[PDB]
């Protein structure tokens, strides 16, 4: 019943589409095609709700990117652990969604990505504290063995239902409920 805009975000080969393709499809792709943008709809029910979930699977870091940071209701801030790059690239990404949505309240949830590899270069605590620092859930997930990844997509959905309720009774100029 209810829909939700999501959209992937994150440095290049840090699994936005693996992620997307095994909450999707359900399997794993080790190939890869960093190139393309793909988007998918899935039909789930998350806390007794039905969700239509309208996700788009980003690649790159214009005039089509604004675009769909508009359209795009809650964000996947997705890096690998193995990629310090990619991590700190989250903090970019995060201004310019603040930004295109002309908003310091947007919906986002951190996804440290690839937690199945070993000798990790970007520590749990520093993403954990990072999210914290945000306001923001972290969720860790492999896209490998399929590990967070529902949770992650079900969490970003959570996320903007809360802010859908804080919108409506805002901080302050008319309340609600
Ligand atoms: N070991 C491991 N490899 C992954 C994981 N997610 C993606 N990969 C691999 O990382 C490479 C890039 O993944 P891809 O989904 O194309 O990244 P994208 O550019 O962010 O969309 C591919 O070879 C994937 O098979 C994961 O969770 N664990
Ligand atoms: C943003 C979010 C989801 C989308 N699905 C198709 N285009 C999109 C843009
Ligand atoms: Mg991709």
């Amino acid at each position: 019943s209810t829909e939700y805009k999501l959209v992937v975000v994150g440095a290049d080969g840090v699994g936005k589409s693996a992620l997307t393709i095994q909450l999707i499809q359900n399997h794993f792709v080790d190939e890869y095609d960093p190139t393309i943008e793909d988007s998918y709809r899935k039909q789930v029910v998350i806390d007794g709700e039905t969700c239509l979930l309208d996700i788009l699977d980003t690649a790159g870091q214009s005039a089509m990117r604004d675009q769909y940071m508009r359209t795009g209701e809650g964000f996947l801030c997705v890096f690998a652990i193995n990629n310090t790059k990619s991590f700190e690239d989250i903090h970019h990404y995060r201004e310019q969604i603040k930004r295109v949505k002309d908003s310091e309240d947007v919906p986002m949830v951190l996804v440290g990505n690839k937690c199945d590899l070993p000798s990790r270069t970007v520590d749990t605590k520093q993403a954990q504290d990072l999210a914290r620092s945000y306001g923001i859930p972290f969720i860790e997930t492999s896209a490998k063995t399929r590990q967070g990844v529902d949770d992650a997509f079900y969490t970003l959905v959570r996320e903007i239902r809360k802010h859908k309720e804080k919108m409506s009774k805002d901080g302050k100029k008319k309340k609600k409920k």
